């Protein structure tokens, strides 16, 4: 029975605490936050064994097998390292690190300490994204993939820390692009990136990028687009399309739930937009891949089943983003090494 | 740990076998079919303790707690009765019985032997339908519901038994209408039916009805339509809509998965239509309510949690359909008692 | 050059005045209203030769060839009769009459006076509805039609006269059902109705019906549903579906324009709903059939081209509705004669 | 009454012949093709005064006011120049020329002979695109536009000339991108392009580009994407999206007609895909802007109303594409001048 600690009792600590509490092979043992009242509230809401106010004590406790780190991006590296050095398995929310060297250091650490290190690429475990991938891999029907495009857009993160470079490590390219890049590479069966090209925008007034376009060229000829935004009103969008020589596949997460509703006022449990025509969500957590993700991690820890989607995939995506940031700066298409293609 | 037997190893025996194998609080203990090879196929597919070729032996086995009956409609009554008499809890695929009196007999019989009896109204446990019901029940936004329409259409059941009245008990109204009626009533929080009106069609050549429209009037003023069909090409359709004084809600099961795909050939695990633009399914079983339904039944048996959706609801729907059949015959709007309005 | 008079300078007088002013084979000659200022305003907005304040003078004027009657339903019969007796051709907005006998009287009148009588069934001239009909008539692909359903729903007519039985002649079944019935019969190539069954509701508090369902059985075996409503919020809906032994055809007028837009505030030229996700309209008048309709009528008058969709179709639909009203009262399925089927 | 000659009696000569025949202020006077039988087919189809087998005779005929040029891209320049020199007004299908200098030469040449020169940017006259532009321009609701994306994809041009560089002048970027670029600029009210960046692909075997992505940066901060493809099965796609600080607008031409149909066979007048679920078209020609475009040109010629969308816009787009081609070669983001950013 895998004894789990949640580190950061905010929004994603809550999502993970829910899926942990529901999983028969695990126990929600502890919740820790710098804000001890936020840890207590979440420990209560999901019936955790306890609130643990001390990081040091949490790490020394031999009753904890796995920590889930849901703190602000810029803390991920230090927290995960300390955790792995203390002997704990770790699931870290994306971004696993804020630079490829941060990520590489964690992977090497996890290997040295013989620990499972997993990162929070949940969409890659979304049942509807899994399906879409089988369809593209059905060569008879789809043929050879030549385009993949993944779009993540919303009206921007609300938490104050996501506005500072030291706490967030980057703007929209890092926050949403990490996911878009992973989904492109993974929809094409782990395709190798040969070049990266990107351009960033600052749409909101005075500074982190709040919208970006990043494009990858892959070994086989295919081209991937990642189009991400913190400045799109009207409801979060997560879509993908893949186009091959013979077929097409389209995926829609938030307006492909098969529910529509209309009201003047606004429905009680309905997000944003509030009023008028909306697309209410059912089982958003599962549809988004969190149950399957966390389940994989609980199994990897509980019985050394290797992860299907490892942290090496986080290194590859970190390299892509870092190169995207450079491509924007230099206004050219770059190899992952940083060299210009020409 | 609830020990489960599946009776009828065809399409729905397969669906229930999968959800049973996946449920931690249960064990797929046996599979039985008149065709012992089909039972063995399925027992293997889902790692059942055994294939049980003998109905008698299956019923006497004190290791089974619950049977799930996925045989042709006309057998449901006898099989469920024998099962309850043998001390087993029972989940019966819809229709629970072929007439209200068959259903009432089983409920009473389950009472006598102190057994859980459940019926396979899966859509009422569909996470997306549960959500749609909360939105309708959100009075400030939805206002008062005044219309509900549920549409079930497909190109018709392929099995030969579903073409015979003796084995099927009825045509599309009984087959698909039972679901549509339960969803209308349940979307409106168990609304009381005041009248029923229906017309049936025979579209494909010489005979059971192929297509039907059934309309309920409810106590509060709302009207429910159930529009069902065995003669609709182009992919199964399961949709609902609810309209209130202030809102609307629309529910779409099979073309509201957020996946589209195109090919000339046809994709390996994609149903019907085969070719051209299709809407592939993800997690169809869960989306359709089977995991939550069976879960409820496993919990009712395992730890005496009462069912949220009991077999009395199958009685209410059976009465509705029976009155719909009579409405069609007499060409008039009837009370459940059978009297004309 | 067909010289046209518009009678009733309200909403539909405005729609018709627009299409008349645009048509090269016609001239918007006069506009008449009991409210002479409403006639003047419309005469100006569309450059009519004049505002004609006198009905009698309008009818005696030998310079007018065709009157378009866009007054309240309950005036249609008397106005159209007087017009035809005076020697004028007439297009009457639906409902052409409020009972089958009103309609029959007008048809007989039009024949006696050798005049074109047309009624305002515009959807039957909607280019997208025309297409849908060819697809159903493509027997190879569609097979034999066995179901047709037409849905008209909105939040109800705003004009005061539509709330009185004397001025409106009926509630939603008459107002919206007339159109739904015509589209069902016409989508199936003028199919003969054998039985009618209907039920009406009064949803709004205290009285005319504000929602209805009417079902027709046709000669060939097919069944038609007309589902109409004055109590559906969230935007007007006009849809149809047809299902055959081999095929299906679906038509959507107001959410099948291929435009979507989102705003918090509301866009300047956008209807209802105002805010949030909307489906703005482009060329709604043409998409709805009014240009083609009126064009047919202008040609029938201008050069005795017979109407493709005649007033006999209004008699057939009037009979259907009248029988629907009776079916509701008696709670049974009736033949057009009024007899019960049994 | 504007007397019109159509030059090139293939697919677009057919489209323009239909809108010309239907326009009251014009007459379809002649149709000319290298294939005199194709010219005659079309002259008959649309009741043209005559089939004119001779280019020279067509140009000398003082009865023609306007020629519409619907020949292969590489001929546009020579044909339009000869036509303007012969005193005729000219509407040239896109691309107006194959290089910015070809386009600039024609504009200047039209000026010299005091002639209307128009190019076939039809989507910019599409009633639905015109509407989408008003919504974006509605500042209180939309706020400031910061993204525009236009997508044009199909399974590729079938004619052999469109596979040759000499006859086509370029691959998918020139063919489909010209439209996508004009729509981005025009949706943002004639926005000034500050930079261009593009990458091209060759998807189908050995060669002109099959698929491309071109991205503009605009003066105000907004970014435009043009995503074009000859290698997309499953039906032509023409869509756009615009996103502002407060709103979004989405435009869909071919799957936003409000018609769906299913058959196994295929419906008589339905394009591609043939079978299964399709989106049949109604009034495609009007929806695509051809009636309004040609109307504008007929009015410009007939009664000296200036064009709303002039050939200078074809120069701006030609510069963009030429810089996109260079961007792809050099693998960097370029100013229109050709300089790197
Ligand atoms: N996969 C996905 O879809 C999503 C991932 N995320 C990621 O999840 C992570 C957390 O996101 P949320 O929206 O922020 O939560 P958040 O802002 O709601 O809360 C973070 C919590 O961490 C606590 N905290 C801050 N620093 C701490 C420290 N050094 N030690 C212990 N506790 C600390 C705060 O008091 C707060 O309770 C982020 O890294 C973000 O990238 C966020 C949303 C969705
Ligand atoms: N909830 C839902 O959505 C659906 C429910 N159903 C229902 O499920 C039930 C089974 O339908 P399907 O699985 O489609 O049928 P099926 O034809 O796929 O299989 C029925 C099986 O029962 C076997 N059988 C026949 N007589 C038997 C006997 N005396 N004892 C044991 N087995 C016998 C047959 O050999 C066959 O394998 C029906 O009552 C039907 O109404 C069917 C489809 C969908
Ligand atoms: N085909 C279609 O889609 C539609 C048809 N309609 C129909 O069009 C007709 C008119 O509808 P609108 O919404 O009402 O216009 P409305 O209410 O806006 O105006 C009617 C006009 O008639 C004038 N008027 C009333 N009685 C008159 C009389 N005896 N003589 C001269 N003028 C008179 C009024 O002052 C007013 O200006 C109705 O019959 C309705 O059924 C209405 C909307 C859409
Ligand atoms: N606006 C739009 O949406 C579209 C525009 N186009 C454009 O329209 C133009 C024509 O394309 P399509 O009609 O698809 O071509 P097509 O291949 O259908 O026909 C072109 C015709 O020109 C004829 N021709 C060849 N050389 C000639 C000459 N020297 N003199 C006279 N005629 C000659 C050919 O025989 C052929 O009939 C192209 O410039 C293309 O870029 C094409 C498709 C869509
Ligand atoms: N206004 C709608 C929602 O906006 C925030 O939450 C969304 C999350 O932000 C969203 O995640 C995306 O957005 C976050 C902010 O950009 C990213 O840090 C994250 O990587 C991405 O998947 C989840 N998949 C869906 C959540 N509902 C907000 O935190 C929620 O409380 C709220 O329900
Ligand atoms: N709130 C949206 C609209 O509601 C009314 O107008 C609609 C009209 O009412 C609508 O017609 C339907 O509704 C009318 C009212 O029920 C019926 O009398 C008519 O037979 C039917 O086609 C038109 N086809 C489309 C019009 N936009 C209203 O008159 C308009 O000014 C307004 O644009």
């Amino acid at each position: 029975p895998v004894r789990v600690g949640v580190v950061g009792a905010g929004f994603m600590g809550g999502v993970h605490a829910e899926v942990v509490a529901a999983h028969p092979g695990a126990r929600l043992e502890a919740v820790h936050d710098l804000d001890p009242a936020a840890a207590r509230d979440l420990a209560e809401r999901f019936r955790a064994e306890r609130a643990e106010p001390s990081w040091a004590d949490l790490l020394a406790d031999p009753a904890i097998d796995l920590l889930i780190i849901t703190t602000p991006n810029g803390l991920h590296h230090r927290q995960a390292a300390e955790a792995l050095r203390a002997g704990k398995h770790v699931l870290v929310e994306k971004p696993l690190g804020v630079t490829p060297e941060q990520v590489a250091e964690l992977v090497e650490l996890a290997g040295r300490h013989d620990r499972v290190l997993a990162h929070g690429s949940n969409f890659v475990h979304s049942p509807k994204f899994v399906r879409a991938r089988q369809l593209v891999a059905d060569t008879e029907a789809f043929g050879r993939p030549h385009l993949v495009r993944v779009v993540f857009r919303n009206s921007g993160p609300e938490a104050a820390w996501a506005a500072s470079k030291d706490l967030a490590g980057g703007g929209a390219l890092l926050d949403l692009g990490c996911h878009a890049v992973e989904l492109c590479r993974w929809l094409l069966d782990g395709a190798d990136v040969e070049s990266v090209s990107a351009r960033l925008q600052r749409v909101r007034p005075p500074a982190l990028e709040d919208q970006a376009l990043l494009v990858m060229e892959f070994a086989d000829g295919a081209v991937g687009q990642c189009d991400v935004s913190w400045v799109t009103q009207g409801g979060e969008q997560v879509t993908a399309e893949i186009i091959g020589t013979k077929g097409r596949v389209e995926v829609d997460l938030w307006t492909g739930m098969g529910l529509r509703a209309y009201s003047d006022k606004g429905y009680q449990d309905v997000w944003d937009p509030e009023q008028g025509w909306v697309h209410p969500e059912w089982e958003w957590i599962r549809a988004s891949g969190y149950y399957h993700q966390d389940g994989t991690v609980i199994e990897a820890v509980g019985q050394g089943i290797p992860l299907t989607h490892g942290p090496a995939e986080a290194l590859a995506s970190a390299r892509v983003l870092a190169t995207g940031y450079r491509s924007h700066a230099e206004g050219r298409v770059l190899r992952l090494s940083g060299a210009p293609v020409g």
